[PDB]
């Protein structure tokens, strides 16, 4: 429970941890990569790293006086040939673009053992799990109706399914029908897809049928995560809700998640892993 | 091998037996699907059948005479409710909406068992495919290069267990990373989506990457279809070229698929099942 090192990827997260840094008074430094961390982030202690920085992110936070790292927000994989220059991130690079070649989580696999070797040893998800993590049961207000049940459990099997051949990690199911799985669109784009599609397939606004699942991508540190955005985003498809498995879904903002679930009339859940 | 009776589809195929139906005379019967096919089958012999005008579509098919139906057309499950009356379609009907739970073969199934109930003996594949079937190997001018090999098996792979679960029957895998699963929304929206993505996990227009695979859908009659249009867009896309299993894949306008395959420098390929 040492601190602190953060590694910026990009959205609400890295200012979600600021925010929070603003409490224990760590104090904090911030590794901003380069190409997704927020400007809100300008001028906090701490660097500003070229994803392909990997020497340079070690010294910085060595620099600083980290030992113990936290990877909080959005990151792509890299087009690597256009990479930027470090001859630290060599010595790994293979095995990063080897396993980049499994999926993304082999690569995301092999980055954060990388870490461990030099001596920083890191969880990035208990730090912000003691902070923000879906409950088991519901979320706001709304239940399920039974309606909605069987959509719940098949919505939650292909994703683990799809999550298993490192796919992705989210689905879409209404009345038994899977409508979409998420590959590397993203959720908020498969959202889109799924109001895009005929509605004699789908719920609509005044009768809500069908559940988006997310899960994990088996053992954390890198977790699927929800905020306000996906509820609207579900709400616009017209499904009926979204389940989690308990500790393994990220909710940004479970206040507004919660008064945005509950006014759309949706609920969020999270099921016993 | 006896003949005719042709339930109208949507799209080329049902007018690619009417330009075939020139030939044998047979002489066909349309059954038009009232909301699916197209007016260049207008005044065919036959009727229009509402696609739950299901007792009609039978004593149609039998007042022409007809002891053998082919299934040939894009078709998309009904909303049920707004369905059109027929009392005969009523006896066989829950087991459809039943079967529509499980998914879009389950579905299938029971309505061509249902024919198969009323002495129409059937089979909408060998057809059509003694016409314009997938053949082993390569059916254009390109092969595959070495780079090419791994994401076809992949992409063949992931379209098959893509394909047991009922999902859907195609996927796109570029360099070993799966960028799509087809579900509900179809291969054109989908190869439409993989061009979307960020041109770093893809391939482009000098430099192909990625296969996309469609595949059935295990034991047939209804088979995933490619076209044209399939060509250019996989080509948009990056993709270097399309596989399917010999025999389990519906080539619409073979001569013009491969003059575009070929100028624009993609493979097309049927694997051994
Ligand atoms: C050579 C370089 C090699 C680098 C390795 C490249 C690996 C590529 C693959 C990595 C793995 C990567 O695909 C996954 C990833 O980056 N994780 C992050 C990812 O979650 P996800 O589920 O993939 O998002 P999604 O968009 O599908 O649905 C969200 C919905 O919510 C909504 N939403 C989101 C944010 C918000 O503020 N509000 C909101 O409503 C939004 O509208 C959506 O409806 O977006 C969330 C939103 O921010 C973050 O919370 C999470 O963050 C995490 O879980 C942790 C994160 O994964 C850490 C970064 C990975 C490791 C980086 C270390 C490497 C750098 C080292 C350099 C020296
Ligand atoms: C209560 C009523 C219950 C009704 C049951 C509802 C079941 C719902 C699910 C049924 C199963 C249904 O999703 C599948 C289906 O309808 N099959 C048909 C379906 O293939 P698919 O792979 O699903 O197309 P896709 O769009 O994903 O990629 C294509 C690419 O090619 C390109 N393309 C296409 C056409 C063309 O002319 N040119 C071209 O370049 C195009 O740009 C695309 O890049 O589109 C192809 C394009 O036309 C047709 O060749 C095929 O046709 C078949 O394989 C046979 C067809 O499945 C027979 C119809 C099903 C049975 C109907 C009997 C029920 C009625 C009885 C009433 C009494």
């Amino acid at each position: 429970m040492r601190k602190l090192g953060l590694i910026a990827g990009g959205g609400a997260l890295p200012v979600e941890l600021a925010s929070h840094c603003e409490a224990a008074g760590r104090a904090f430094a911030v590794m901003r990569l380069r190409s997704f961390a927020d400007p809100s982030l300008d001028r906090y202690p701490g660097a500003d790293v070229g994803i392909g920085e990997f020497g340079k992110i070690f010294k910085a936070l060595r620099a600083e006086g980290c030992d113990v790292v936290c990877f909080a927000g959005n990151v792509s994989r890299p087009d690597f040939s256009a990479l930027m220059p470090d001859a630290r991130g060599l010595k790994v690079l293979p095995s990063l673009i080897v396993a980049a070649r499994k999926g993304d989580d082999a690569l995301l696999r092999r980055v954060l053992d990388e870490f461990e070797k030099e001596g920083f040893e890191i969880e990035g998800a208990h730090e912000v799990m003691g902070e923000m993590t879906l409950p088991r049961g519901r979320l706001g207000k709304v239940s399920p109706a039974p309606e909605h049940m069987a959509d719940i459990d098949k919505a939650l099997d292909v994703a683990r399914e799809i999550g298993r051949l490192d796919i992705g990690q989210g689905a879409v199911v209404c009345e038994g029908l899977v409508l979409a799985v998420e590959a590397q669109e993203g959720t908020d784009a498969m959202l889109r897809r799924v109001a895009d599609l005929p509605e004699a397939i789908r719920g609509r606004a005044e009768r809500r049928l069908g559940v988006l699942a997310k899960a994990p991508k088996p053992i954390r540190v890198a977790l699927p995560t929800i905020g306000v955005a996906t509820i609207h985003r579900a709400a616009r498809a017209g499904l009926a809700g979204i389940v989690g498995e308990a500790g393994r879904l990220l909710v940004v903002d479970r206040e507004a998640v919660i008064a945005a679930a509950d006014d759309l009339g949706l609920f969020v859940l999270g099921v016993d892993p």
